[PDB]
């Protein structure tokens, strides 16, 4: 154990043994004029505002103030130096965790092992600029001779969603470049949608992967060569049409990539925190250097806010410590994120493999097997859509649910004077008012009776329509969604889920929970040639690999 | 609260704990080689074969009947027969709840207030294959001659996530017809985008709207409108461009489309379960009407064996009872679907929508305060996909995730000889193998001694290797994913939210949590034009609204 044995900790849960039953945010809002003031904060960030009103949560200032003793009882600020100063964090694999490095535009020296690493970053985020350019507008080699119209990422996890949802969510700034595309499941049907809608003499592959040894991205990519290899029939033209994004340079040229279109990045940089380095290559392609640059310093801008401002006003700390209090205290299961921007849905998706990938941990760093509650479950949905599908369950369910709404002020497209916007915004605002306001059984029964119905009927509906109210939120409201803000918000989280994880003691750049997966996998592969029925396992995999070899056949 | 007042339901509870013994799939598999054959069921619907495993679960015999009585003591039976011969389960709102009734291709009557519902319904459907088969065809043109190329579904919640959903879902069963879109949420930027890609002389819009009124899908109409007539400046061409799925004439004759271009359904026919009525007709547009009502048959096929099959043997019924278990018994929040299938990467957000708005609820029918869990938290992510964002926390987080794995045995690419699918099944089978397996502390220190560590690797590492298992798991497993399973698939989840519904004693057919942010919206939205500041609300919505107006400028 670790965490459960913390003072501040056991402080902070007394507390809410004996108080926690009487908070009403309802209550707060009307005996303190001041709540927004006191419970809020405003970064300017110089390329666009960042409101973050964290008010209308269960939350009192002596509460703030024992969950912000807490975050300092537990070392988060000599644990976040440790990060950004390159030391070996990573216990289990005994790396180093330097993905501010990737984004460090300041070029502060940050040594491993005797060895400045911006050097590299620089050389590396050069090279893609120079090859950007190459590709972006014509000048690069189609075996044919023709520009290259599409670019397809193959990957899969940490080498596939940032770049896709960044790429989505940056849509308004494609200027000029090619279409891009991105193939990552295994399932055949992903990668045969995709080749069937391209022309191989322009098409671009990126087969982004650190190991460059996952099965379902290999594969992947040995099927777009071979397809590729079909049209034009020459093995040597790979070289044109193939690049990649890894650390093994041996299996890079195996493949047939020779090491010059190989941009590469380092142990260090783990794949769910990858879309700042070479894995970035296709957001670099889709909205040029420039944005991607951008983006790079939005989170630069973040990683400085994080590492300069006390406690008690940064936001990854505030927005992990409240966590920590529905996590811990309250034992909330779930984190959602709900976006007010079609761009980004796939932001919450983002992060589900953000945080639960990092902290879906049972295990402490001294070996300790933890008592106490982890990494929550993260989901969500965008736009006004999740109204109408299930903040039903949010409003009148029975689970008490954390909610981040987050919305840009202004569109990228403010069609019909801005009327469409407008609606989106106000949603936006009322959404976190009713669910915190609610609506009482007075205030609905007196609609009731304005509505004429018989006592009879009344009661029947009267409870229905009743709103308990009291659900936390947090409202992330943004000038605009560009490259820099996106790029602030997405770092914004990274350190909230690293600020957690120190709380919990737990190695929040680790993924061990996957090996038992993958070796089970490979061991079933070879049974499943052939029609004789498979035994060597537990009557339901037993089952379910005979079910499958029986109707494999059938028509 | 007619469930914790119930007998069946208190041995249950009193059960779960009232003694050791405390189950462990490991265990129960390593002692009970009739596992598998007893606790499974493998349904033959002559249209392929759906084998739905249910033995990686945490149950034993014992357990089976007590759930199983406590099903029948709630009077499912009774409920699901109240439901199929018409009358008004849906209380809260006085209404038939007759999806069954869509989809009821045997014509057994259901009558209404002394009318049979049938008629009515193949009215429709009968329209609905006129109408494609003309735009198909190339009968229907443009007020041009041009005939039409792309189809514009304009809808949101229930009037948009299933003809979305089975869209993704069924593409190969394209087949000849127009590209489908779908614009839902009001935030510009969604309706924009798909705009900029069409041909107005070429499109046809359909305005999918029950009560025609909802303020996202007649502005983003509306939208739509002004921005076709003015390629077209002809108002009068209107009705050749747009169409209406309704069940409001008056408003619909209002907008300007044409009464003969309006296919109705009933206010009987809730939206998240309108996906087989008119609101399907994208769906038809798509795939063709035969595919469409091999759709329907599916689901009327599921109903048949939902509504004839013993409990003990009922799929619906095992599938709820399950999430009981897990749910009111462990207090599991949430239920993960994920189906091994990139068509199906809509299926557990649909659903998300299909359980969660009809479950999350908290009043019954009596008007009493339920004192016990209700719908889940349901989220979810396809293929392998999953595998390397998320499973790192449901195979080592501290929360129990009950997960529901779907797969087809043939898929529609079986390109590479077959070999994404075959890498694609292992994985789908090997993951729930080792969510119940796992492995122990000694199996981890026979491989760190196996693969060479020292004294002090092995140390460190040894218990982040350690897989504790007993996670609980569902297989469905199913021939293949065509348009009569899904359709099958799907009507099984509606009823295993029938069931639990009945179970709870709650209106599955309800959405009142919805309507407190619909008038908080309302309000705000004047309030937003103008720079003066707004001062009527909480602080927090103030200072949103105020930083709102203030940043709305800045550039
Ligand atoms: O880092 C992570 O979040 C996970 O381990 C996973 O998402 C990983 O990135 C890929 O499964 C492996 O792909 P690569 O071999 O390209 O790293
Ligand atoms: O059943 C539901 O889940 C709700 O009714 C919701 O999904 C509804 O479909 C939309 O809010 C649009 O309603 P309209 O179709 O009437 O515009």
């Amino acid at each position: 154990a670790a965490l459960t044995r913390n003072p501040q900790f056991q402080k902070l849960q007394q507390w809410h043994r004996e108080h926690g039953s009487e908070l009403n945010l309802r209550h707060l809002f009307d005996t303190d004029k001041e709540r927004f003031n006191h419970f809020s904060l405003t970064l300017n960030t110089n390329h666009g505002h960042i409101l973050l009103d964290y008010s209308k949560n269960l939350v009192t200032e002596e509460v703030m103030h024992m969950l912000l003793d807490l975050a300092k009882s537990r070392g988060v600020e000599a644990a976040r130096e440790s990060m950004f100063n390159g030391e070996k964090i990573n216990s289990t694999e005994d790396r180093a965790v330097l993905h501010v490095a990737l984004r460090n535009r300041s070029n502060t020296p940050i040594v491993v092992d005797g060895k400045d690493v911006m050097p590299e970053v620089n050389k590396v985020l050069d090279k893609m600029k120079a090859f950007c350019q190459r590709v972006r507008s014509g000048d690069w080699k189609g075996y044919t001779g023709k520009t290259i119209t599409d670019v397809i990422n193959i990957g899969i996890g940490g080498s596939d969603l940032g770049p896709l949802m960044v790429t989505e969510a940056l849509k308004p700034y494609s200027s000029g470049g090619p279409r891009v595309w991105f193939v990552s499941n295994i399932d055949g049907t992903h990668i045969a949608k995709t080749l069937a809608c391209l022309n191989p003499e322009s098409s671009l592959f990126i087969i982004a992967s650190k190991t460059f040894t996952t099965q379902e991205t290999i594969t992947n990519a040995k099927t777009a060569k071979d397809w590729f290899l079909l049209s034009a029939k020459d093995p040597s033209t790979v070289a044109k049409h193939f690049v990649a994004l890894s650390t093994n340079t041996a299996k890079v040229k195996e493949f047939g990539i020779d090491p010059q279109n190989m941009f590469e990045f380092w142990d260090w940089v783990g794949g769910r925190y990858s879309l700042w380095s070479a894995i970035g290559l296709s957001i670099a392609l889709h909205v040029g250097f420039d944005n991607f640059e951008q983006l790079l310093s939005g989170a630069h801008w973040m990683d400085q806010h994080f590492r300069t401002t006390p406690l008690e006003k940064n936001a990854p700390v505030l927005l992990a410590m409240l966590g920590i209090w529905y996590i811990n205290c309250f034992g909330c299961e779930t984190q959602a994120v709900l976006p007010y921007d079609q761009y980004l849905h796939r932001f919450a998706a983002y992060f589900q493999q953000g945080d639960m990938e990092s902290n879906g941990k049972y295990i402490t760093k001294s070996g300790a097997r933890v008592d106490h509650q982890t990494g929550p479950i993260v989901w969500g949905e965008p736009g006004t859509n999740g109204q109408h599908a299930f903040y039903q369950l949010i409003h009148q369910g029975t689970k008490m649910i954390p909610c981040d709404f987050l919305i840009p002020v202004q569109t990228q497209h403010p069609i019909r004077k801005g009327l469409h916007h407008k609606i989106l915004l106000a949603n936006f605002l009322a959404q976190t008012e009713a669910l915190m306001k609610g609506k009482s059984t007075e205030e609905a029964r007196k609609e009731l009776q304005a509505a004429g119905k018989s006592p009879e009927d009344l009661m029947k509906l009267l409870p229905h329509k009743v709103f308990e109210g009291n659900r936390p939120t947090n409202s992330i409201v943004f000038t605009k969604l560009t490259p820099f803000i996106l790029g602030a918000l997405i770092a914004m989280y990274e350190h909230k889920i690293f600020v957690q994880g120190v709380v919990w003691d737990i190695n929040s750049f680790d993924q061990w929970g996957v090996e038992l997966g993958k070796q089970l996998a490979k061991k079933i592969e070879p049974e499943l040639d052939g029609s004789s029925p498979v035994t060597s396992h537990d009557s339901s995999t037993n089952g379910l690999i005979n079910f499958i070899k029986q109707q494999r056949e059938a028509k």
